[PDB]
């Protein structure tokens, strides 16, 4: 029996199941209570992604702009996704990353895979958070780098300036 | 009346409120239904600064050592809130990072003010999370200063894979 392996999974001592266990018990089977909003850390390196005055505000041709490029990853993300699931293997965001052509190490592009892993399997808040954060960092880096040298000389309080910001 | 702000702020054109309505009404005015964990990224953070060998899990000895050490910014956090709310403002931020020893610029401390700072004030898990990355940041940053110069020349690639795992 499919459902079994849910059950026990969750299910005391005493081979039985309460509310609480329930509720993980029924997500993981694949009946969801509803949708949930982004992370509040992902909204914000959104606008961060966007904001070219520095305000820490978004315009809404900037809006615009996000939401068709966060479509456009939704679409990908649910075409990888097999079964529904919310998740995909840590493996298909490093292919997603790689494609962007930021340019990244196979060293650097699996250690940030990593990070966004969660029980071997990435969701799609990381997913974005990860493709969001990595294209607002290159353009910071590449603000600084005047002479396209792939090397920036960073003071102290411009580094905390620039990676605190994103 | 001193609970009528928090009313007619969520109140409809006819000075009636919802349950759904209520729920912020409650919350501003002083009255909470419980404690919520920390958000995943800040817990993320934490495991990112005391990770010694790229593991991306804690040890026991590490555990200990976050918990005195939040232990600690909570206890700063509380002298400095003086009202119970859980929310503390820009200024009040400034002064308790310079306690911890940041030598932070206004500039820098202005960027952290519009990025963790919510219609005019920061949390205490984002105030958390702000002292676990400059904690994490400015020793990534120390490292790879030679000779502490306050100056580090910053590959792209050992850029993005030193921030993003952070």
């Amino acid at each position: 029996d499919p459902l079994y392996g849910y059950f026990a999974a969750v299910a005391g001592q005493d081979g039985q199941i309460d509310a609480d266990e329930l509720q993980r018990c029924l997500t993981q089977s694949g009946i969801a209570g509803g949708y949930k909003p982004f992370n509040l850390e992902t909204c914000r390196l959104m606008v961060s992604m966007l904001d070219r005055d520095m305000s820490g505000t978004m315009g809404f041709n900037e809006f615009k702009e996000l939401w068709a490029v966060l479509n456009g990853w939704r679409q990908h993300f649910i075409s990888l996704d097999t079964d529904r699931s919310g998740t995909v293997d840590p493996q298909e965001l490093q292919k997603a990353l790689t494609t962007m052509g930021f340019r990244l190490s196979p060293q650097a592009v699996n250690s940030i895979a990593k990070r966004y892993s969660t029980n071997g399997k990435i969701t799609f808040d990381d997913y974005i958070a990860c493709c969001v954060k990595l294209r607002a960092l290159t353009d910071s880096f590449r603000r600084r780098d005047t002479a396209q040298q792939g090397v920036v000389n960073f003071p102290y309080d411009d580094f905390i300036q620039c990676v605190m910001s994103v």
